[PDB]
């Protein structure tokens, strides 16, 4: 139950302390919500994009004819989406190329010219022309009548008459004209005719057909003119305009567009697109080289070359293979027939030129014709526009149509000869084929390599099941080890380049050719069926653009937000431990488990609020949109628990906070590194190995975060229904396993932390054995009175400290009895605190035992601590609480009611003198009040043993009275142990006394026993203000000894005969010295008997030697500091480089590279699946059998042959056709409302703006009714889609099918991959074969060409040529591109069915088949796309790790600067004169050489791993200059921060985190924003940021480390193909600009730190005038207006009550704090204006030790001599004098941090006197010094006062302010109360004779003898008494009966009642 109360109190304290910060807390719970702001914005920069449907054009294969094959290659290069069903996916069409102008032209030509009433008589004209040219024109070699000649003759003959002429000649050139001319009317006029048509004049089989030739042209006149003006011809001529204009169009910009709309037609704009070579011609190698070396067409040529010019290598040399590949080269045969035809031109051309130059039928017929009749004949429907425009015979400027023909038709012949059309080479082994392929690959002249495995080189007969292989290289083939993607994306997979490697790589074409060869080799009656391929359409979907960066940034940004919390809690666990605040709590009796429970609750309650805020931002910021808030909350909660218990585990390794701040973040982030292995071993990990590694909590976090992201990139969330099932196929270890294996780690970490705490409590506390689970649960010394009881007992201790060697404590034997106070005295290095640290469990002994209640602490500390109280020598308080809160907290921890605690606190506040504060923080107290509170809270509660040492060192004589009252009130029932130095109280209130010397007792017992043990006598005191006089004056009554002590302004005499003594004092009274005082024997004389030069500085250096001495001094100081703390150096310098080393070592382990397997291609590589078919175009025989042999007899493919196929996929039976039943609502819906042909079914609603979905909803009216189904023997479901809209069915049914796949197996699946569709016709050119060649032959015979030798070969192959450009009857296959190997599988299905559908009717088609196999060529490679992404992914994280590492080193230099700024050790060096510039410059110079070691170590690692892009002969200087100049730039940026943090560890943590935040969120935003080149507003931001963000060195390093890595991948990919460009990474665009910004920054920030340093920094000396100091938070002044002056040779006093303003004055004088309204002058130089000038005329000794705890005592003196003049050859004797004079010989070199606490004061005053400054300021120079050392200090001060130097002291011991001081000044709250000499005070204040006795019976003893008395005190067996000035005290001394004592007046009693009265 008390457990719960203590929990509540601890939590109350923590939350009270947090109520004061309100900034360390807000930053604490806001820091993680800050790494996500970039993502929150960058999400809303990119709203989601919804994509329309896609419909794609089909692809003809080589077997579909050459013309559509090539046309499809050209038109469908980019594979465009069309959004509306293309014509090719209609039941009986394949064409898909209308709206092409070249096709509409044919449409109009068939519609108008031909098949009409104008083409009837045209052939008759041709036939009559041929008859003419055969009969009348050709009349030379044949016999005829006289009227005949090759040109012209006359038949004039048979003349019987004798032999006007012009008239007849004109007239002939008339039937009734010659009849009346008369003879010639009976012989030559018999059958004569006129000039009419003589076409009837010949002897011909037909009568005549003339007078119709010109009378048929008018019929077809309105047809041609109509045609030419049709819109199709307008478009043709419009687009052909920029072709013949001067020859040559623009290369690939508009030429492609013209050819596109000329051949292709695609609408809506063209779719969306989602060395001297040998055996060649000097043209063909010039062309290829000009094409390859043009950096614009190298890419397309790189892919097109192996098909145009590559070669195909086939393995065995057998007649079977030769036959197959003879039948497979049909395509190349019909491709070289074209070359033949075009080559025939080089022969026909000159013949046509001649015929149209000379002709008997043109140049002698048409040039000879006359024109009178022609003009009228033309006009009745131009000779000048015809017979001259096209019939010229001599040059005129007809050639316009002939000299473009050769230009355009010989260039084509030059082009076509570059093709290689013989490409089948024959080998005898796959090995030989492989080496020849290796040879050919470099030239890029390797197509595939075909292998027939089952046939031997003698094979002749084909088996009826042929299998072959196509072996290509991996860069043009899909991988054969996996068949799909790892995760189901939502897209069609339709990128023409990287998703269609089976098409542009040439695999599918060769497979088609060889399947057709195999079919044609064993059928002999093949069906001419061709094949088209069609891609199944895809619905509308939603694009992301975001989960490409989200999935690569989420599980870094999520694990990196907790690094600040981890560091701030591991550091806070360790501050309490090494600041000793855990041990005070454990001393007040707080259990050990309450500590841990409070830590856990207080950490959990703070992490749980940032968890909440983080979830709210993650969801409402739309980073995750589909998931569940509650599950995310619970996941983060489990992580919080794991991380907290990890922090508890880590805190038990460290003891110093600065060391834990430097390791916690690095270790937290190095436990996450094993997630590098997820890049290479992505698939070869197992759920069991995944469990084994998830014991490290961050990797379990990463495993869970990946599922969180992935369930969303698959369109779902983390709903409560799919935790336990992974998204990826066939892997265990779901999300729940990560969540559940976080809690196992929480438990394990916590349990181990609890155990490991007990065994290794470093540096404060007692360890346990590693097996503590065996469950234990004369004479010097006074005679011992057998009475009271013993309390604490000590028995033979030893404590050896390892370095020092000597025993600090050596065999003690003491007992402290119960009901009394003991005083525990000794010199300084005695063992008083080392012993009292052992009685309490602060540190373990080397030997011996102690016993508190008879129970030894070696086993029973828990019970001992239940009743303890303690105050330590140096204060430890919660520096932000209050006085009242301290006392109200410790009182209740012991267990008390709240109101009783109020009462006790109220009493003790007044009792201790700490009232009037009661509300001030424990840091605004002075240093005596802190020591006073530290005692007050040792008595509160109720202890039984109270151990309190040095309880009064620093408290003024007026408050020591209250402390004594407090001690004597609680002595009643406790054992109290006091350790003290000043002896006024060691005897007054000590019931016993013990003394230690060198770590063991020297004496013991009650004080009276000690006195007679050593000696006793009176002590005559003569306080002066000449020795010979006194000596002779005390010779008259010469006793024992004489002068025993004589220091400045003091004296001492010892004298053991009433008249003798009586006469002395009496006579002395009336007869140079001032007052005096006799006594019995002090307690300081017996303690004093137990234990038992450089006055000028000549020539202090100055100038450049002084500066060069300062630099050396500081560098040596820093070297000494860092040699002795090497764990800190290791953990701050070498650790980050080790982190980098681990990160690079991990990215080296990679799986070995095997080889790509076989993978027989068939549709059952996939699982259960649907297929379909569609028997379009029925009734045609030869298709009713092809639709029968792919359903019923063997079915699809080869999974059911007669013998067997692959005994891995067994058959079975089938089921009857069965149309499934549908719900009635559909039945009424589809018949009720009338639909149409273009709208068969209701449409699907997409993913609305506010209705986000992955795929549309598609209501219950999808593409129709369910079609008939069946289950085939292949264990597949094919559904018959005959006479239905397939494009509608597939599109509107894909979504509902994708949902029905994750109900059972939670991973989404694709259940449909393809199907056949029998039918499809395209119209073949109606022109037959032999008819064409006959027409050509007749035309040639008319036109006198006769051809030539080439033409007979060219025109020998026309009939077969025209049969191979079209097919007219063919099928088409549909495929789904999501499955990689789904194209070739179904292509094989189709070819195999075509084979079975055509073999004869007695061969049983169930045992014939073809199978294909892929098997890449053994080149030992990977695909480029794989290694590129792997390399960039790995080499990004290396840059991330280097940035993380170099972000921690720069903050490591602030630890020393902050550590020195507080404790006032930097100010104490400025006092010696170091001129801030040299200090800062030297620190910078040390930091640089400290940094360069880490930089060099990182570089050495990069060299060792041989990482390119970093260690290459062109990059290494760039890397070195990046690192070495980043450090220069960034180091002087931490320095201004050392001015506002007080705890070094806090600064370390808060600066490392800020550096990491900037260095991550500057070098990722500009690499993400540049990735998005789509958006235009992003480029503005990217450009402006890449310049604004240059002021941070973090950006300048983050850019460069990733640039040098990106700009080497782009060259190592070039090495794959082509040339190899170098880097030169120094350009003013890569890193050259950053390296310039570094240098400017590195010198602008240093000036900023030197500027911020400046905002913070008569015959007498030190004249003070009215000066004041009001502290900011109060109302009354700390130091009111005060004014003095000190002369050269005096010593000022500066006494004062506790809390009066004495250290504030010294702080203002030395220049620490800021004066308020005053002035002060040291040697003429004022302190307000020029203070660097006064600083060299004074020394300073602070109240608190300002020393470096790691050098030594001697190295301090050397440092502080060098920081002054004292040239290099004198420092040794100055140091030796200072060491010897102050008493530091035993331990002059022992690590000043191990001094005792009275030796630290000696060191401080020793280094306050180096040099010889005229003014010396000392502040409490003697608080922990024993009486032996105080005298040595007094002697030194007297020796320096005698020179002429001034001293100012501030002390609280009045034994010395009257021994060496000349002027005093009591100082109450503000200014002074009473200045003046010592005698000026005593005389006016206090008569004298303060008689003190020891012992009612003595109270009445001063009734008549001494009436005037006034009582001072009434204590225990000691009490004081003031008696009036009677001078008869020694007279009445014979009336006593005790401790004799009387004195004139001590200054101690004067100061008590001086301050009593105010
Ligand atoms: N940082 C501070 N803020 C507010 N008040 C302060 C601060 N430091 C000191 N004081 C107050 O100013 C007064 C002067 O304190 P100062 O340190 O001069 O006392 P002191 O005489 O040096 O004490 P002691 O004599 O024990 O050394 C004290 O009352 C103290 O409470
Ligand atoms: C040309 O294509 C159009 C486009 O739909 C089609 O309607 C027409 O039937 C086609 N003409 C043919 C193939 O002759
Ligand atoms: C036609 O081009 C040829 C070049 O092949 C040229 O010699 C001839 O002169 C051109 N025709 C005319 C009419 O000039
Ligand atoms: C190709 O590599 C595979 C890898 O195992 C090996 O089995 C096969 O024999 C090799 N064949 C050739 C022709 O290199
Ligand atoms: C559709 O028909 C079903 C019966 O199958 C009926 O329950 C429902 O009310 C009808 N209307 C709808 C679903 O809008
Ligand atoms: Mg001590
Ligand atoms: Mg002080």
């Amino acid at each position: 139950m008390g457990f719960v109360r203590q929990i509540q109190l601890l939590l109350w304290k923590n939350w009270t302390l947090r109520k004061r910060q309100k900034i360390r807390f807000v930053v604490e719970l806001v820091w993680p919500l800050s790494l996500f702001l970039v993502l929150i914005w960058l999400r809303n920069a990119n709203p989601l994009y919804s994509h329309h449907e896609c419909h794609f054009p089909n692809k003809a294969m080589p077997s579909a004819g050459m013309l559509p094959w090539l046309q499809g290659i050209f038109c469908n290069v980019n594979n465009p989406c069309f959004q509306s069903p293309t014509p090719g996916e209609s039941p009986g069409i394949v064409s898909n190329y209308n709206n092409s102008i070249l096709a509409r032209v044919y449409r109009d030509f068939q519609e108008l010219l031909m098949n009409a009433p104008e083409s009837q008589h045209l052939g008759r004209i041709w036939t009559e022309l041929h008859i003419l040219s055969q009969f009348m024109d050709t009349l030379r070699t044949h016999p005829e009548r006289i009227a005949g000649r090759g040109i012209r003759i006359r038949d004039i003959l048979k003349d019987e008459e004798t032999l006007l002429l012009e008239r007849f000649i004109i007239f002939s050139q008339s039937l009734s004209q010659g009849t009346l001319q008369w003879t010639l009317y009976a012989n030559v006029d018999f059958f004569k005719l006129f000039r009419v048509l003589p076409t009837l004049l010949d002897s011909r089989s037909q009568g005549i057909n003339l007078r119709s030739w010109g009378g048929i042209l008018s019929d077809m006149s309105p047809r041609i003119q109509e045609f030419i003006h049709r819109p199709s011809m307008q478009d043709l001529l419009w687009v052909t305009r920029p072709l013949m204009q001067n020859g040559g169009p623009e290369t690939f910009t508009k030429l492609m567009g013209i050819l596109s709309d000329l051949l292709c037609g695609y609408p809506e704009g063209g779719g969306s697109r989602v060395s001297y070579d040998r055996r060649t011609t000097s043209f063909c190698n010039a062309l290829i080289q000009s094409l390859e070396s043009n950096p614009l067409t190298k890419i397309a040529w790189r892919a097109a070359k192996p098909l145009l010019m590559g070669k195909i290598l086939y393995t065995p040399d057998s007649p079977a293979a030769r036959r197959i590949l003879k039948n497979a080269n049909s395509t190349f045969e019909e491709l070289e027939h074209v070359r033949k035809l075009v080559k025939a031109w080089e022969e026909v051309g000159p013949q046509i030129w001649y015929f149209f130059d000379n002709s008997t039928q043109m140049n002698m017929i048409r040039d000879t014709l006359v024109k009178d009749f022609l003009n009228r004949q033309l006009g009745e429907e131009e000779a000048i526009l015809n017979f001259l425009y096209k019939g010229p015979r001599e040059s005129q400027a007809w050639r316009d149509i002939f000299n473009i023909t050769d230009r355009t038709l010989r260039l084509v012949n030059q082009y076509l000869e570059c093709l290689v059309l013989d490409k089948f080479e024959s080998y005898n082994d796959e090995t030989q084929l492989t080496q020849r392929a290796l040879s050919l690959l470099e030239e890029n002249m390797f197509w595939a390599g075909v292998v027939f495995p089952d046939m031997y080189p003698w094979t002749s007969s084909l088996p009826p099941h042929v299998k072959y292989k196509i072996r290509m290289d991996i860069d043009v083939v899909e991988k054969t080890n996996k068949i799909k993607d790892r995760y189901w994306d939502s897209g069609p997979r339709a990128d023409p380049v990287e998703d269609f490697r089976y098409i542009w790589g040439g695999f599918a074409y060769l497979q088609d050719m060889v399947e057709q060869g195999i079919t044609r080799s064993q059928v002999q009656a093949e069906a001419p069926v061709g094949i088209y391929l069609q891609q199944m359409p895809y619905p509308c979907f939603v694009d992301d653009s975001f989960m490409i960066i989200l999935n690569r940034c989420f599980p870094i940004f999520m694990v990196l937000a907790w690094i600040y919390s981890v560091s701030m809690t591991v550091k806070s666990i360790v501050l309490e431990k090494e600041l000793r605040l855990k041990e005070t709590l454990k001393n007040q009796g707080v259990s050990n488990a309450v500590i841990w429970c409070t830590w856990f609750l207080d950490s959990f309650s703070i992490m749980s609020m940032s968890i909440f805020l983080l979830t709210i931002f993650i969801m409402h910021g739309r980073i995750l949109h589909y998931s569940d808030p509650f599950i995310l909350f619970l996941f983060l909660l489990a992580f919080s628990t794991a991380t907290i218990m990890l922090c508890f585990l880590l805190s038990t390794f460290f003891s110093k906070a600065s060391l834990a701040a430097a390791c916690s973040g690095v270790i937290y982030f190095t436990l996450y590194l094993p997630h590098i292995l997820c890049f290479a071993w992505q698939d070869r990990m197992t759920a069991e190995l995944k469990k084994a590694v998830s014991l490290l909590s961050p990797v379990a976090f990463g495993f869970g975060t990946e599922y969180l992201v992935r369930f969303e990139e698959q369109g779902l969330g983390l709903q409560w229904s799919n935790i336990g099932n992974s998204p990826t196929e066939g892997d265990e270890f779901s999300f729940l396993l990560s969540m559940q294996m976080m809690l196992l780690d929480a438990a394990v970490y916590g349990l181990l932390a609890w155990y490991l705490d007990q065994v290794f409590p470093g540096d404060y506390g007692t360890p346990l054995p590693w097996y503590f689970l065996l469950q234990e649960s004369d004479s010097f010394f006074e005679r011992e009175h057998p009475g009271w009881v013993p309390g604490v007992c000590v028995k033979n201790l030893v404590k050896i400290f390892e370095p020092c060697g000597r025993p600090a404590v050596d065999r003690l034997n003491i007992t402290f009895y119960e009901n009394q106070i003991t005083a525990f005295l000794g010199h300084n290095g005695a063992g008083k605190t080392t012993t009292l640290s052992i009685l309490t469990g602060l540190l373990p002994p080397t030997s011996g035992t102690v016993l508190v209640g008879g129970r030894d602490i070696e086993t029973s500390l828990d019970a001992v601590r239940q009743s303890l109280g303690m105050c330590p020598q140096h204060n430890i308080l919660f520096h932000h609480l209050t006085v009242a809160e301290h006392m109200l907290f410790y009182a209740q921890l012991k267990g008390k009611s709240q109101e009783e605690a109020q009462l006790e606190m109220e009493a003790m506040l007044e009792d201790t003198g700490l009232h009037h504060k009661r509300n001030e923080e424990a840091q605004d107290l002075s240093g005596g009040m802190q020591r006073k509170l530290s005692v007050a809270i040792a008595f509160v509660g109720d202890a039984k043993v109270v151990i309190l040492d040095q309880p009064t060192s620093g408290v003024d004589p007026y408050s020591r009275r209250s402390i004594w009252d407090l001690l004597l009130k609680y002595r009643s029932g406790r054992t109290i142990i006091m350790s003290t130095h000043h002896m006024d109280e060691a005897d007054l209130l000590g019931d016993r006394i013990a003394i230690i010397a060198q770590g063991r007792l020297y004496c013991s017992g009650t004080p009276l026993f000690l006195k007679n043990c050593f000696g006793t006598g009176l002590y005559l005191t003569l306080v002066r203000k000449d020795v010979n006089e006194l000596m002779d004056v005390v010779l008259h009554h010469v006793p024992e000894a004489k002068l025993v002590e004589c220091i400045g302004q003091e004296l001492i005499f010892l004298l053991p005969k009433h008249r003798a003594y009586a006469s002395l004092f009496r006579e002395l009274e009336e007869t140079g010295l001032s007052s005096f005082g006799i006594s019995d024997t002090p307690l300081e004389e017996i303690f004093l008997k137990v234990t038992e030069p450089e006055c000028p500085g000549p020539q202090l250096n100055t100038g450049t030697q002084l500066v060069l001495q300062h630099v050396q001094a500081l560098l040596v100081k820093r070297f000494q500091h860092t040699i002795r703390s090497h764990k800190d150096f290791l953990a701050q310098i070498v650790l980050p480089a080790t982190f980098v080393f681990l990160a690079l070592m991990l990215s080296i382990v990679i799986p070995p590279f095997g080889e790509y397997p076989a993978l027989t291609l068939h549709p059952w590589i996939y699982g259960q699946q649907y297929t379909f078919f569609s028997m379009d175009e029925p009734g045609s025989e030869q298709f009713t059998v092809l639709a029968d042999v792919l359903l019923n007899k063997p079915g699809f493919g080869n999974r059911c042959l007669k013998e067997g196929w692959l005994p891995e996929y067994p058959c079975g039976n089938s089921t009857p056709w069965k149309t499934p039943s549908v719900s009635p609502n559909i039945t009424q819906l589809f018949q009720k409302q009338k639909w149409t042909q273009v709208n068969p079914s209701p449409s699907c609603r997409c993913s609305t703006r506010e209705k986000l979905t992955m795929l549309p909803e598609c209501p219950e009216g999808a593409g129709g009714l369910p079609p008939p189904q069946r289950t085939q023997r292949s264990t597949e479901i094919l559904q018959d889609l005959t006479d239905r809209n397939i494009s509608d069915f597939l599109v509107k049914t894909y979504p509902a099918l994708i949902r029905s796949s994750l109900k059972s197996k939670f991973w989404v699946n694709e259940q449909r991959y393809g199907g056949i569709s029998i039918g499809g016709k395209l119209p073949v050119v109606p022109i037959t074969g032999e008819a064409l060649v006959g027409f050509l032959s007749d035309l040639g015979r008319i036109m006198n060409v006769s051809g030539g030798p080439i033409t007979r070969e060219a025109s020998k192959e026309i009939p077969d040529f025209l049969k191979h450009l079209e097919t007219e009857d063919n099928i088409k296959v549909w495929f789904n591109n999501k499955g990689w190997h789904a194209l070739v599988s179904f292509l094989n299905v189709a070819h195999n069915a075509i084979l079975r559908a055509s073999l004869p009717k007695d061969r049983s088609p169930e045992e014939y088949g073809i199978t294909v196999i892929s098997q890449p060529l053994n080149l030992t490679k990977e695909q480029l796309s794989e290694i590129t992404v792997l390399t960039t992914s790995v080499d990004a994280v290396v840059a991330i790790c280097v940035i993380f590492s170099m972000s921690f080193v720069p903050a490591s230099f602030v630890l020393y600067l902050i550590q020195e700024r507080v404790n006032k050790s930097k100010h104490l060096q400025f006092i010696s004169g170091v001129s801030p510039t040299t200090y800062w410059v030297t620190n910078f110079l040390w930091d640089i050489m400290n940094y360069s070691v880490s930089a060099g170590l990182v570089v050495g690692i990069f060299i060792g791993f041989q990482k390119k892009a970093y260690t290459s002969p062109e990059n290494l200087p760039a890397l070195v200059a990046l690192l070495l100049l980043y450090g220069w730039a960034v180091i002087p940026m931490m320095y201004p921060a050392s001015f506002l943090f007080d705890v070094p560890s806090t600064a370390y943590v808060a600066l490392s985190c800020a550096n990491l935040f900037i260095g991550i969120n500057s070098s990722a935003i500009t690499f993400i924003l540049e990735l998005f080149e789509n958006n235009r507003t992003l480029l503005r931001f990217n450009a402006v940021l890449r310049k604004l963000l240059i002021v941070f060195p973090h950006f300048c390093l983050g850019r460069g480390l990733i640039d040098l890595a990106l700009s080497q991948a782009v060259t190592d990919v070039y090495a794959r193909f082509g040339e190899e460009h170098s880097a030169n990474p120094f350009h003013w665009d890569l890193i050259g600009k950053n390296l310039f910004a570094m240098v400017v920054e590195g010198v602008v920030y240093f000036l900023l730190t030197l500027l911020v340093q400046r905002h913070f920094f008569k015959t007498d000396i030190l004249r003070l005038h009215e000066l004041t100091k009001i502290y900011p938070g109060t109302s009354s002044p700390a130091v009111d207006r005060l004014c003095v002056g000190v002369r050269p040779g005096e010593c000022f006093g500066l006494l004062g009550v506790n809390g009066a303003g004495k250290t504030t004055t010294f702080k203002m004088l030395t220049g620490d704090t800021t004066v308020t309204s005053g002035d002060a002058t040291v040697a003429g130089k004022s302190i307000l204006t020029n203070i660097s000038e006064v600083h060299q005329n004074m020394g300073y000794c602070p109240q608190f030790d300002a020393i470096d705890e790691l050098l030594t005592g001697r190295e301090h003196l050397y440092l502080y001599a060098r920081l002054r003049g004292v040239p290099a050859e004198e420092i040794e004797k100055v140091a030796n004098w200072s060491i010897k004079s102050l008493g530091l010989t035993v331990y002059a070199d022992c690590l000043a941090g191990t001094y005792s606490g009275g030796n630290k004061r000696k060191l401080s005053t020793a280094i306050a006197l180096i040099g010889c400054p005229p003014l010396v300021l000392l502040d409490q120079p003697t608080t922990g010094m024993d009486p032996q050392a105080r005298r040595m200090l007094w002697n030194v001060i007297v020796s320096i006062i005698r020179e002429g130097r001034a001293v100012v002291l501030t002390s609280h011991s009045m034994e010395e302010c009257e021994a060496l001081c000349t002027r005093l000044a009591i100082m109450v709250k503000g200014a002074f109360r009473c200045m003046g000499t010592i005698q000026h005070l005593k005389s006016k204040f206090g008569d004298g004779y303060i008689v003190t006795m020891k012992i009612n019976p003595v109270e009445q003893f001063f009734q008549g003898n001494f009436p005037g008395s006034v009582q001072r005190e009434r204590h225990y067996n000691m009490l004081q008494f003031q008696v009036s000035s009677s001078s008869l005290a020694r007279i009445f001394q014979l009336l006593l009966s005790e401790e004799y004592s009387v004195t004139q007046t001590t200054l101690d009693q004067v100061f008590v009642n001086f301050a009593k009265q105010q």
